[PDB]
């Protein structure tokens, strides 16, 4: 247990920690300004000149000195209260404040040693922000206390709430920028607090930062009327408090003092809550949320060459860009950082004072040393059920290609014997789309967590305050609430239909990035499981929905973050259920990935054994023996090769045929994209020598590819052969109709893949068996049309084997 | 001008209206089971048996009634009022209900003649929906009345928006899912009444489809307590309306009488509004909206099997999965459809009877006819100024290389005079970027337009309550609101930080694949001005944020909407100002596509004269035979091509270096990306001849790439000489630095690309060069870490021309 969580004070905040807050307010304004301002002379001791000034003025003053007094407040409260706590910097440009603060609570130093507490760190301090060589503008994951960078902004509060989730002990202040609440994520973000339980789960305070400014405009928010701002916070299911300070003439001592006390009635009404919750934990209730209402820029120059500064968006970035070309903003800038009084908070040595910090929190519950914003300190393996007991027997007993099985139902009993092994830290995310997928196994052990009203037995289902499993219409939510529960150190998977992935590429995008700079250059922040992605309801069987619903290019997304041997990103595919447990088991047990796992929920043939999957997929590409019919590669006609479930079943059709017409070929399988680039791209890819071994040195390979045939003809640029392989993949043709039709108009059916074997092999000799197969396809197509089914030769075909 | 706007009635619905409403509801109901269920004998006529069901049930009941009683209601609504209306279906999956309406109205024969008002023509109607050969499950493009699939939630509010924009007579009442409100996209989307006014723009009236379900779950806003949904929906700007129905045993014509007289005081309102606002277009009045509380799939059988199938999200997909197979599956589906009594509402010939429509809209006020639901039959050209104007003429005046320019800025100049011409027909959208991203000469003539709380001119500048810029902190209402201003036959441009743009990635996939469909199947459906998107600040210099910000592969997802010729889609890279004006002016009077204008917005060189980017633009790519040093192509040692304004720079420099060495080379400049495709991907790409004269049959390609180096290589796979190709691009290195150091860190700076260059010719000769190269690029990284800025002679290296 961390602190003494949920207790409150019964006294006034003491006035020696209000004055150590404003202390602490000066001093990480007075470092923030010199972060991105100072190359030298950080105590500005004579001479101070210009020539201390960095050549390039890069950062983001406006949002800071807001943050600053949030975090000195939110240290006060930790500190009182023994609050195990992480906060959120939804503005995340301002890294200053979060490099201040984790300098001020020692967790700098600790672990960047060079960077010590005295002039020579403080200089070294200053220098490095944003510079070259140096660190980050933004509150990156190599700053202690960061769990959300914030430099795409819309995730505050998907990751706070993901954060709290099974995390009763947890506080999360989030801290959300004005301009970022007028977008989506954030937006949907406020209704989390229907999906969390105040007994199992953590508490968020949102604290909307209303400077009233984002980059060159008002707020939204910032200029409604007053009524307005406080029944949308309440229709949402808070309590609203607002504060409004540093637009008048009102002491700083005053203002800490008026602060604290509202602070401390937040904190109470969240501490009975808390304690309510221990007896009702079935009535939601109203969560405070702050309104806070500060000038933009606050406490910097009122004017600057007659221009509003502090109050205005002019604050955003870098006030006094001349500051080391022109006397006068040299002379703005000194008098500035003068006004912090420096010489009252630094000892001679260049320390920061005792008195500066005697109010903060030590040990833990530290912002930059709790162990929730570093969660693979916290994170243990999952207690994995054998994966055995889970296997498609028919294929060992009746033959490959045998049965009609919905692969997902596999990784489904799976996961819900995952979650009766880790009960309180595996979870299940889906846009709504859990039991469509056909994870719904899991609801045999656990319910869909929904804290918001209910109904009646006879449409409630599966469904209960507490649960392990969260669904909300919204995969921006999943997403986030996913990343954060990973980051705390817990695990789990979501699942979406695969053309709505694309809502959260660039989420995606993000926490790629998170992983590579981890990787890379943080071995401090030690590793988080992976973020497990199942793409399914794919872009061949969507049979409800239509042209709209058929998209499977997030293999493209994901192939941009496949660089430097980083290995953060896998693609798999998922030929089977039995595939699918092989890839899962590899996924639950792998750390600082994202995996996205494709596999099909249509009934369909189960191919290879557990065992055959378990070698297939450390290969990441394997010949099917069995299913080849040639002597040796020289004896190949062709390469049948294929990745997907769906391009499987019509490649492995097209290969019965083929075998019946005397033509000699191989069959290759495709489980993991990536292995295909070469190993100067990839130092975990085939050999040269394995994958010429699987695709020959010269014979044609025709590749029926699940995705976009681009993705597949980039990755093997560079490979022996790649002249030869020919690959057929989706290429924006479908609508709503019959599975046949599907494949057909994208060439990707069984006849049409005969037919391209047919061409690569002897396109003269076999022109008149081509026309016939392209014939067949037009004949099976007005059955569709004429009879509202697909021709029984098509759907009653079993490979030979079974 | 259409109908008579925002007229009152001043007199109570009449009865007949009621009547006609009822029987409205009641044939669109039994049509859209029609639709679902039936592949033969619409009229039920004897025998009636399972033989006549369809043998794959597919399809979205849920909604569907929902959708009908409300457009009966709008219908009534336009008819009496006479209200030019274009309605947005949010629940998409209700096709049924959209394509009933468009049938009943008159719309769906004249479009579509072969589906004819009679009983043939029903059972054509209904076999062909969702089926093999036919139509789509969703409110398609091809659908009269649409302008809004609704296939991929969560974009309805800001379409129906942009729809209202500047169209100050058109009424959109919004019909949004209550599983879509959920979407974070949907939840901004209420707040655009802070960004319309109401004497310039049009008025959306949202109607949330309050079902209480989406798929397999309640919704968030159907079970939060009635007090916190009003103070929800009072807190984003509106005076919420509720109405409920279904829930009991009210007959269904008091419930129109109900709904009608509920409809008609909602509408006064806006009335008022819109008489208020010609007098007082400053105050942002309270907009109505419309909570919609009704049972899910309203009127279908109460249970099923034991199972609570109306009033629940049971009744979400298709209720009587087995209605072909079993006797009792059968039976209940045709007491469900004679519960309608069509005897009643279809003559003997099967025609709808008159007394059924009299109530109707006539002509261009209906739904299926108005041409704003067509937007190209309403489209003008635009009237552009001549583009010589804005030509930055210091390259014919000093030279190829000259100057300092800042790229957009010459088409903001352009845009500037661009809505002068048209001064209420193109709008500007930017995430709070249009400053940023240097298109600020707008405001010369026209002013950001907000209509939410003023303070005082020292912060509020070009900014009024009418305007024709549109700023909110999110790219998914850009995007939305483009999109409908474009489909409603107006014009514009957006700008994003590149990174940020991926946001909205499954928003331009939508677009394109509403593009793929009309260009390919509905002729009738008449070309739109293109969304064109100002990509800029990009991944070469994001100076004041970093690694986060470094995302130029929004390129990867626009590769996979290349197909079929469909010519949707298209890439091109700015090289400078000249050649960003010669794409600009293409854009802008291109139609149905969506053009992604690659620009960066830091000073840089000027390359080409604007008669030079004319040219160059139309080919695609282009030699610059003032910059090659090669007399012919076997002359050459190594091809020198880039595509982007930074890859161009720093090739440019490492040119100048090759020539002094005595190298013989040729320059390639890539402006139009996809004209690198084959002509058989592409068939107005560069012809194999064209591509050889330019990148030879045989010498190495040094080809420098804005974005990631995957994308050429997929997009040349099958052209001449593709294996002598070395393709630098973007490999996820970067961080908060100088201009220096981000090529650096991807081998894409002048000294690295001269390096390559070497290696491709010779690398045993050269083995020495390329070290002192590489050590080189250490001695400069070195002095922008020591010294604070990068070394003068890389920052004051210009071309030899100047
Ligand atoms: C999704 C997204 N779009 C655009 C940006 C560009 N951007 C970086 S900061 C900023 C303004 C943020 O304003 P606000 O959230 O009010 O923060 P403040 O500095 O006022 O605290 C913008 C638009 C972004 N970071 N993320
Ligand atoms: C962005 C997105 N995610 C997921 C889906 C999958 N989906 C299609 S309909 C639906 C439920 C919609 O419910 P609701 O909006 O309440 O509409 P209803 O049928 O109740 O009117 C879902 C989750 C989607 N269409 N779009
Ligand atoms: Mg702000
Ligand atoms: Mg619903």
């Amino acid at each position: 247990v961390i602190g003494t969580p949920w207790q409150k004070l019964d006294r006034p905040v003491s006035e020696e920690a209000i004055e150590g807050m404003d202390k602490y307010w000066r001093v990480t304004n007075y470092m923030s300004i010199g972060q991105i301002y100072l190359r030298s002379n950080p105590l500005m001791k004579e001479p101070f000149t210009r020539d201390d000034v960095k050549h390039r003025l890069v950062g983001h003053w406006g949002t800071t000195p807001g943050l600053n007094f949030l975090l000195a407040h939110i240290n006060r409260l930790i500190a009182d209260h023994q609050q195990n706590t992480v906060f959120i910097m939804g503005p995340g440009h301002g890294g200053p404040a979060g490099t201040s603060q984790s300098y001020v609570d020692g967790t700098y130093t600790e672990y960047y040693p060079n960077i010590t507490k005295d002039e020579a760190g403080l200089q070294k301090f200053f220098r490095q922000f944003s510079y070259p060589g140096g660190i980050p503008s933004h509150f990156a994951p190599e700053t202690p206390g960061s769990i959300h960078e914030g430099g795409e902004l819309g995730y505050a509060l998907s990751h706070a709430y993901g954060a709290v989730m099974n995390n009763p002990s947890l506080f999360v202040p989030c801290i959300i920028g004005d301009g970022e609440a007028e977008t989506g994520p954030l937006a949907t973000g406020w209704q989390s607090n229907k999906l969390v339980n105040p007994r199992t789960d953590g508490i968020v305070l949102p604290i909307l930062h209303l400077n009233g400014y984002k980059i060159a405009n008002p707020t939204i928010l910032a200029r409604i009327s007053d009524e307005e701002l406080h029944d949308f916070f309440r229709g949402m299911g808070y309590h609203p408090y607002e504060f409004v300070a540093g637009f008048d003439n009102e002491d700083h001592m005053s203002i800490h003092r008026r602060f604290a006390e509202l602070f401390e009635t937040i904190f109470d009404e969240i501490c009975d809550i808390k304690a309510a919750a221990q007896t009702d934990d079935m009535t939601r209730p109203f969560y405070p949320m702050l309104i806070f209402r500060t000038p933009k820029g606050w406490t910097c120059p009122k004017f600057i060459d007659g221009k509003k500064t502090e109050g205005s968006w002019r604050a955003h970035q870098v006030p006094l860009a001349s500051a080391r070309d022109t006397e006068e903003h040299f002379e703005v800038l000194k008098g500035w950082m003068e006004s912090y009084k420096p010489e009252e908070l630094f000892n001679a040595d260049g320390s920061i004072k005792d008195d500066v910090t005697a109010f903060m929190p030590k040990g833990e519950l530290r912002i930059g040393a709790n162990p929730n914003a570093n969660g693979g300190v916290i994170r243990e393996d999952l207690k994995l059920p054998e994966l055995d007991q889970y296997e498609v027997t028919g294929v060992k007993e009746y033959g490959h290609g045998w049965g009609q099985v919905e692969a997902p139902r596999a990784l489904g009993a799976y996961c819900r014997d995952i979650i009766k092994n880790n009960p309180d830290s595996f979870r299940i995310f889906g846009p709504d789309e859990t039991a469509s997928n056909r994870l719904n196994a899991t609801y045999e052990v656990t319910d869909k967590q929904w804290d918001n009203g209910y109904l009646s037995g006879l449409v409630d289902e599966h469904m209960a305050v507490t649960g392990q499993v969260t669904e909300q219409l919204s995969e921006h939510q999943c997403e986030g609430f996913l990343e954060a529960y990973l980051l705390t150190g817990r695990h789990g998977i979501w699942s979406s239909y695969e053309s709505f992935v694309h809502v959260i590429d660039s989420m995606l995008n993000q926490h790629a990035k998170w992983l590579e700079a981890t990787v890379r250059e943080i071995p401090w922040r030690k590793p988080i499981s992976s973020v497990n992605l199942l793409v399914s309801s794919h872009v061949w069987r969507q049979d409800h929905n239509g042209f709209s619903a058929q998209d499977p290019g997030v293999t493209s997304l994901l192939i941009n973050k496949t660089f430097n041997n980083d290995h953060v990103t896998n693609i798999y595919f998922a030929t089977d259920a039995n595939m699918l447990l092989a890839i899962s088991e590899k996924c639950f047990k792998s750390t600082n990935k994202i995996n996205a796992i494709f596999a099909g929920k249509q009934p369909a043939p189960t191919w290879v054994t557990l065992d055959e999957a378990r070698a297939e997929l450390e290969a990441g590409a394997a010949e099917w023996k069995w299913a080849s019919n040639a002597e040796n590669n020289d004896e190949v006609q062709v390469v049948l090769a294929s990745a997907g479930d769906v391009p499987t079943q019509e490649l492995m059709a097209a290969s019965d045929a083929l075998n019946k017409m005397g033509i000699k070929f191989k069959v290759v399988n495709v489980v993991d994209l990536l292995k295909l680039q070469s190993r100067e791209n990839n130092d975990e890819a085939l050999t040269d020598e394995e994958f010429t071994e699987l695709f020959t040195a010269d014979k044609p390979v025709l590749f029926a590819y699940h995705s976009y045939a681009q993705d597949v003809r980039g990755l093997i640029y560079d490979r022996p052969n790649h002249d030869n392989f020919h690959v057929v993949g989706y290429k924006e043709q479908g609508s709503t109709t019959t599975p046949f039709d599907m494949v057909r108009v994208n060439d990707m059916d069984r006849y049409a893949l005969q037919a391209a074997a047919l061409k690569l092999i002897d396109a003269d000799k076999y022109a008149d068996k081509i026309d016939e197969l392209n014939a067949f396809r037009k004949k099976a197509f007005q059955f569709a049309v004429d009879n509202g089914y697909d021709i029984p030769e098509f759907t009653d075909w079993v490979y030979p084997d079974v």
